[PDB]
């Protein structure tokens, strides 16, 4: 009847996963960035970027996706010393968005794994799940996750959702300058508000 | 309307870890078997067995439900050696089944992890989802991830869904029972078959 698998991934992404990387996230960049400043006199981003490609499609490297999206460097653990709080191995990585070759942006940014489980329901025939089905699906997780966020305690705060659908009428995309907007946007509201 | 996060949650159990981890079973269930009947004699079942305690009560320690469950070994992995096929670090337990404090039965035991997050989403005041909500969930979980398994190429052949709601009227259940149960099921089956 009515089947959506789009509501249950989008509850266990947040309640699994994001609910306890979230809260540690922003002080994790700040200890961080006291160094990439003075390092390289950049700044990371403090929002986790999500990437949600409409089209489930997530390679296994970022980069293969836009050379203009750089792997620059992992994003180290907090600093409480047994258990976690919720401390465990999650990697994250930091990204240099480029433009001619320059960097433009910087931030966390990583796809949204359970479309990849929605990408492998499609090539699963015995799941009668459509590439119709998913593309549904895919914009269900979506506003889904969003509306969980919005209720969340600065869970919100703490995340973006960079959701795209691409050209099949295929010209190419720039993944990297659809994070660039949102890298700017979020630093004209940081400066503006 | 028509909200069922027991179905993305099924589905994912099911296509990103039970898809992956069945396959290879049975081969590292013999492969440790030539050792364990060599050695004590007993024998491991061949299938997964999987705890679903439709209250959704995942301790991080078996025992500690049931004294007379007690952990024997670490399965070991699969023995291509580059990638995977899809061996990956996924560590999957053996565990004696005590009667009198006697070895009534061995198997690779393991709770369906996704009950997990249907705990904490009724722990979770923003998403309004009672214990009633989660219990009808939980069941709803059992029965698609059975009716999924019911189509799938043997998956069906290589684990055990065992179910379970506990006594509110608050006797103790037996845990070690419900599982000797089923093992001395099986046997049967694999020797009248
Ligand atoms: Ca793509
Ligand atoms: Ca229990």
């Amino acid at each position: 009847g009515n089947f959506n698998v789009a509501h249950g991934l989008a509850w266990s992404y947040y309640i699994g996963y994001l609910r306890l990387i979230l809260p540690e996230l922003q002080a994790r960049i700040r200890t961080y960035n006291q160094h990439y400043n003075n390092l390289l006199r950049g700044a990371v981003s403090q929002r986790l970027y999500i990437l949600l490609p409409l089209d489930c499609g997530v390679p296994d490297n970022l980069s293969m996706a836009d050379p203009n999206i750089r792997f620059l460097d992992k994003l180290p653990q907090q600093t409480g010393d047994r258990a976690g709080i919720k401390d465990r191995v999650y990697s994250n990585s930091i990204y240099e968005l480029l433009e001619n070759g320059q960097r433009a942006g910087t931030c966390v940014l990583e796809y949204a794994t359970p479309l990849q489980t929605l990408f492998a329901m499609s090539q699963y025939s015995q799941a009668g799940f459509s590439r119709e089905d998913r593309l549904e699906q895919a914009k269900l997780f979506c506003r889904t996750l969003e509306d969980i966020l919005a209720d969340a305690p600065e869970s919100q705060n703490n995340c973006r959702l960079i959701a795209y659908q691409e050209p099949a009428d295929d010209s190419s995309f720039s993944l990297s300058q659809e994070v660039l907007r949102h890298l700017r946007q979020e630093e004209k509201e940081e400066v503006t508000v």
